[PDB]
């Protein structure tokens, strides 16, 4: 019997594609009609936060997509445009490149192997990371496996039979870069180099054990092995540093180094390894949300996915949605490494939509949101060092522009971004204005769930004082009444002067602010004021906190307090301007929420009118048309949770899942986006544990589609593990961890108690 959680598989065969697509067959293009459509939903995806692979495994043939984290085209971009492609010059924005493809094309003897088998499955295991393939044929059982390895830093598979010298495959190296691709002996090199400089190189190392092997062209035959391990490394010349102009160490030199030393290991050892490895980072969060009938349980993920569409009563399938973004973030995000792209770093579009880059708009951020409570710390660093790493391109490009420029005619200090960004700190398309912003808040919350004060001095706090700077000299000084208050533009009618009549002098507004998605260009947009309320009073935190710059924090707490703030419109709805408009009940954005979630202004502990009146303003807000995007649903999760609506959560799960949810289990905005994985896991946190409203709350509402069930390893604000259960309406078996002993204030079952902590384990 198949597992009922925690592992995605299919009893179908994977459609096997080239990218390219008049290189495919009709028939080989199964349902589709294009290669894309193929590559974003039949594929398994496996990576250790630099190198991975999109799997389709067939009983014929098999396409490893493969993927380095750091292959980009582009460059510094000066002229701020959004022109990519795979030959985008150093002039150009660029975009994250497919590295390049394995086909491994299985024979019988010199003949090709049968395309229909017996009992053949390709799955996902996420217990242990690993692709597993299985099946017979003329009386002889064949496996696959196949894993991103972080200790041997290198794809490993391997491909074994029931019976001795019945394994044989024709290996080839496919390239949509054009890469210079050649097999001599035992390894296929492929190597090139993009319009804008960077240097690539991968290498598939083929170890078979008995047979022969023959190095034909530029494939690999191997004919009549026993068993056969393959070992896949990638390098580019990327370096994450700015006064190297983004270029370290050749990639041949580097692979010299540990690529054949990979290949000489014996699988089991790397195998073990990596499962060891894996499991310190997957295993430190366990949850169940209950049990699902065993003749749901067995079906395939893609019939299983059908199954929820007509009926959403699955728990244990929304447990593997919830591990499965884990597992995706993990896979994707290392310290040292770059941050998780729109993708994570799976991509085989040479030009692939949004160019695959770091949206600043929300995108980037959500992928990061179950960094912290899902127990995932470690990969928020590679966003945070990437937002380091990034700055002097922004403070260059935000300095160029006049429109940042002060009241005195100087550049503007500190930096803030456009709303793409690539890896050689160039920024692209539209201004982001409070985008440096939302970063703020990232950096920040990596101290809050550790407590790391190195990380808050070295790092985090230089990176807060610089983004406060850049608004210390943006924000906009309004008058008694909104004396100089613009609108598009141009000064308030006598019915929009009416809403600024309380407006007292001296107050600050972000000037000429634009709410996501729709309104007009005008100051004081709740969304900015949210963004810069959160960031000034971060970093005045700080401040205390290390001690520092007690006369500058001390004039920040200032302005903090003259920033203009939430309102209640006249309909009871929670306000997006400082004009009180009409509520936009039509529109897929809700940023003037942000002070629910992420940010953490709002609360129906602290401030409970604002926080009915956020509820009222999310519940006029439809789940139709335009609303169905990969990343509404989890943004919508959080935001209900925070609301203390824990069933309305469950319905953003069940959209999520119904309506953005690819047979493979990867979101689709569409086309696929992974922000819809990643997110989904912070909202699902925010269910169960809640550490931003001055303590714990222990699932502050009851999901009535969780009757029963329990977690193990969620991480709190304060550094926290948190370990409860709960049955009925009741929570129960509550055991709260950490490194030194504390007393935190736990609101559970409706009762506000304090309760010490535990030593970790």
């Amino acid at each position: 019997k198949p597992s009922a959680s925690n592992l995605i598989w299919s009893d179908e065969p994977a459609v096997v594609v080239y990218p390219q697509e008049d290189k495919n067959s009709e028939g080989s293009f199964g349902k589709y009609r294009k290669p894309a459509s193929v590559w974003e939903a039949e594929g398994y995806p496996i990576g250790n936060g630099r190198v991975g692979a999109m799997i389709f495994s067939a009983p014929g043939r098999e396409r490893l997509a493969l993927n380095e984290i750091s292959l980009w085209s582009g460059g510094a971009n000066p002229g701020g445009g959004y022109g990519y492609g795979p030959d985008a010059g150093t002039n150009q924005f660029g975009n994250y490149l497919p590295f390049g493809d394995l086909f491994v094309d299985f024979k019988k003897g010199d003949q090709p192997a049968s395309l229909s088998v017996e009992d053949f499955t390709r799955s996902l295991d996420l217990r242990d990371g690993i692709h597993k393939v299985n099946y017979k044929a003329d009386g002889v059982t064949y496996d696959r496996e196949a894993f991103s390895s972080t200790p041997a830093n290198v794809l490993v598979l391997n491909y074994k039979a029931s019976k001795p010298g019945q394994f044989s495959a024709d290996f080839s190296v496919n390239s949509q870069l054009g890469a210079d691709i050649s097999a001599k002996g035992s390894v296929i090199t492929w190597k090139g180099m993009l319009k804008n400089g960077m240097n690539y190189e991968g290498r598939v190392l083929i170890r078979p054990k008995g047979g022969t092997l023959s190095a034909s062209g530029d494939k690999i035959s191997v004919k009549n092995a026993d068993s056969c391990m393959v070992v896949i490394a990638m390098e580019t010349d990327y370096l994450m540093d700015y006064k190297k102009d983004w270029k370290g160490e050749s990639p041949s030199r580097k692979l010299d180094r540990y690529a054949a030393k990979a290949a000489s290991a014996d699988y089991a050892a790397l195998k073990q390894a990596h499962i060891s490895q894996y499991k310190s980072m997957f295993d430190r969060v366990k949850v169940n949300f209950g049990k699902t009938e065993e003749d749901v349980a067995k079906l395939p993920t893609p019939k299983r996915l059908e199954a929820y569409k007509k009926n959403p009563a699955d728990p244990d399938l929304e447990e593997t949605m919830f591990q499965f973004g884990r597992y995706l973030l993990l896979s994707s995000s290392r310290p040292g490494t770059l941050p998780a792209n729109l993708q994570g770093l799976w991509n085989d579009y040479v030009k692939p939509p949004w160019a695959c880059d770091y949206h600043n708009n929300i995108n980037v951020q959500m992928a990061y949101w179950g960094a912290e409570p899902a127990n995932l710390s470690e990969c928020h660093e590679a966003l945070v060092n990437y937002v380091e790493a990034m700055a002097p391109g922004c403070r260059d490009a935000s300095q160029a522009n006049k429109g940042f420029n002060t009241k005195d005619g100087k550049p503007v200090r500190g930096w803030t971004v456009r709303t793409s960004q690539n890896i050689f700190g160039g920024n692209g398309w539209q201004w982001n204005i409070p985008g440096a912003a939302w970063y703020a808040l990232h950096i920040w919350e990596h101290y809050a769930f550790t407590g790391d004060r190195k990380y808050l001095e070295k790092q985090a706090y230089p990176l807060m004082k610089e983004i406060c700077h850049f608004w210390e000299d943006h924000l906009k000084e309004l008058g008694a009444g909104g004396e100089g208050f613009k609108t598009n533009g141009k000064d308030p009618s006598e019915e929009e002067k009416k809403d600024l009549a309380d407006v007292k002098a001296g107050t600050l507004v972000a000037p000429n602010g634009w709410s996501p998605a729709h309104g007009p260009r005008e100051d004081g947009v709740m969304h900015d004021q949210q963004l810069i309320a959160e960031l000034f009073s971060n970093t005045i935190k700080a401040a205390r906190i290390l001690g520092k710059d007690a006369a500058w924090a001390k004039s920040l707490e200032g302005k903090l307090k003259r920033l203009a703030g939430n309102k209640i419109g006249k309909e009871g709805n929670l306000q997006e301007w400082m004009i009180d408009r009409i509520p936009k009940t039509d529109h897929r954005h809700t940023s003037h929420l942000f002070a629910v979630f992420p940010g953490n202004q709002i609360s129906k502990l602290k401030t409970p009118k604002l926080a009915e009146a956020a509820r009222l303003s999310l519940e006029w807000r439809g789940t139709t048309g335009d609303s169905r995007r990969s990343w509404t649903w989890p943004w919508r999760t959080a935001l209900w949770a925070r609301l203390g609506e824990g069933n309305k959560a469950h319905e953003m799960v069940q959209g999520l899942l119904k309506f953005n949810t690819l047979p493979n289990m990867l979101t689709t905005h569409p086309p696929m986006q992974m922000d819809g994985n990643f997110g989904i896991v912070g909202g699902i946190c925010e269910m169960l544990v809640q550490s931003h409203a001055g303590g714990l709350d222990i699932m502050p509402s009851p999901v009535e589609a969780w009757p029963e069930g329990s977690v193990k390893g969620l991480k709190a604000r304060g550094n926290v593990t948190v370990d409860f259960s709960w049955k009925d309406g009741k929570v129960s078996n509550v055991k709260l961890y950490s490194a030194q002993p504390k007393v935190l204030p736990v609101r559970v079952n409706g009762k506000m108690t304090r309760m010490k902590t535990l030593p970790l384990k």
